[PDB]
Formats: C-alpha cells, structure tokens, sequence
C-alpha cells in the first residue's frame, strides 16, 4: 500500500516568507496509461474540513491563491507557497488517490514564526 | 461539481449506544460503468489525519472494527456504529471522490453524552 511521509512536520515562517512542504510516496503515484500523478494537496484549518488545493500534483484548483504551486513526479512531490500571508496559516496534508487506503501524510503545521 | 451535506454536525451519545451519521451527495457518486459509490468515510481525531475508514461506500478498510459498517447507493449514504466505544470519539467525514474538487462533507462530532 503506498504510504506518505511528509517534511518537516510543523514549520514557522516570517510573513511574506517563502514555504515549502515535501511529500515522499512510498511507492509512485504517477499513473503510466496516464501520466497524472496521483497527488493532491489539502489545506485544513482548526475546526473545518480540508479542503483540495492542489490535484495531479501541480494542477491548482479554482479559487486557490496563485501563491501555492505544487511540482513533482513519481515520489518526490512539493508544495510551495511563494508569500506566506496570514491566511495560509493551516497544517497542509499530501494524499496519494492511487490505491486504497488512500493515505494523508501525517500532515505539516504551518504558523507565523513570532 | 458534487458537493456533500451531512446530517448532523455533532451528537453525543452514550456508552454503547447506537450512533448512525448521514451523506447526501448534491449529485450521485455512483459510477455506471463500474456500479461502485465513489463515497468514502474518514474518522479524525484531535490533531491527527484522517484515516479511510470505509470506501465504495461499504466496504470496510483492512483494521476497522466490525462496529463500523457503511451503506447507501446514488446519493444517499449512512454510516453507523453499532456501539459507540471511547475509541471512537472523533469527527467523521464523508467525501465523494467521483470528481474534483472531491469533496469532503463539513463533518460530524461524536462526542460521549455526558
């Protein structure tokens, strides 16, 4: 079963600051009839639900800031959030939708470093 | 895009008690060519990810008590917990995963009424 680890597990940044989030699969994710990879990323803030941010590793979804970019292929995944704004503060969580159970990473903590 | 209403948003029971949590998907999640609900279920507690539970709305995920067991078809799915045990105080999530952005419901408390 394909299994993430993500890196690093909480992480305090300036305002305006540029973050970045890695996410490894323990097997590929990227789909050869294809070509997508299998990889989504999530936003999700105290006391809501999480909310798609990112699908097919890079593709943004409508109504996502173009400050978040996701990059990668097979693995090896990252997301970037360009600025850092007081909104963007959330724990960020990679998911491979390849095969069952479609596991989180055990999820990124992302604050204003004060 | 399908979009998910779960009835209700918190419920405290007691000890033992039969606990049921409803789904209704703003479009069917079930997939013709296939003729599986693309409707899964996630339990998350406090400060953890969520963890699949239940996909193709009924089939139980390798590790999940025989307490947990899912059910519906089209557009209407229920989750229900035979007996509520202190393990399983969480918040519950339904989420399609039939189309992007694929959808989490705003989720259910289950706390233990007391």
């Amino acid at each position: 079963d394909i299994v993430m680890t993500q890196s690093p597990d909480s992480l305090a940044v300036s305002l305006g600051e540029r973050a970045t989030i890695n996410c490894k699969s323990s097997q590929s994710v990227l789909y050869s009839s294809n070509s997508k990879n299998y990889l989504a990323w999530y936003q999700q803030k105290p006391g809501q639900p999480p909310k798609l941010l990112i699908y097919w590793a890079s593709t943004r979804e409508s109504g996502v800031p173009d400050r978040f970019s996701g990059s990668g292929s097979g693995t090896d995944f990252t997301l970037t959030i360009s600025s850092l704004q007081a909104e963007d503060v959330a724990v960020y969580y990679c998911q491979q939708y390849y095969s069952t159970p479609y596991s989180f990473g055990q999820g990124t903590k992302l604050e204003i470093k004060r």
